[PDB]
């Protein structure tokens, strides 16, 4: 059983690994984080920063969520992330992923007390 904040950490936090993800990173991480259980999660972003730095985004720039609902926030700084995208050829339970490391501002939806990330909304290159 899992809280929204915990699900966010499981799906999106990778604090203790290198930023420049190897080509196998997504294959391994999507498996290890249970995102290939039941189905291949089609796309997923991991954030290679300290948990506190990501949580602090909840107190940074308030921006509109992609679906116009909830409370989203954009990081002041560009963060190390990795996008994982399910390969066209993959079919569950064979879940293969292309790994794309980049540095981007993250946009997360925050909620609760404490007020913490519960949804990875988007990433964008530009500051402001
Ligand atoms: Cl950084
Ligand atoms: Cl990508
Ligand atoms: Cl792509
Ligand atoms: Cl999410
Ligand atoms: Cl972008
Ligand atoms: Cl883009």
């Amino acid at each position: 059983k899992e809280s929204r904040a915990k699900k966010f950490q499981r799906q999106h936090m990778d604090s203790d690994s290198s930023p420049s993800s190897s080509s196998l990173y997504c294959n391994l991480m999507m498996l290890l984080r249970n995102m290939t259980q039941g189905r291949c999660k089609p796309v997923n972003t991991f954030v290679h920063e300290p948990l506190v730095d990501v949580q602090n985004v909840c107190f940074q720039e308030k921006v509109t969520c992609k679906n116009g609902q909830g409370n989203c926030y954009k990081s002041n700084s560009s963060m190390h992330i990795t996008d994982c995208r399910l390969t066209n050829g993959s079919r569950y339970p064979n879940c293969a992923y292309r790994t794309s490391p980049k540095e981007r501002h993250i946009i997360v939806a925050c909620e609760g007390s404490p007020y913490v990330p519960v949804h990875f909304d988007a990433s964008v290159e530009d500051s402001t």
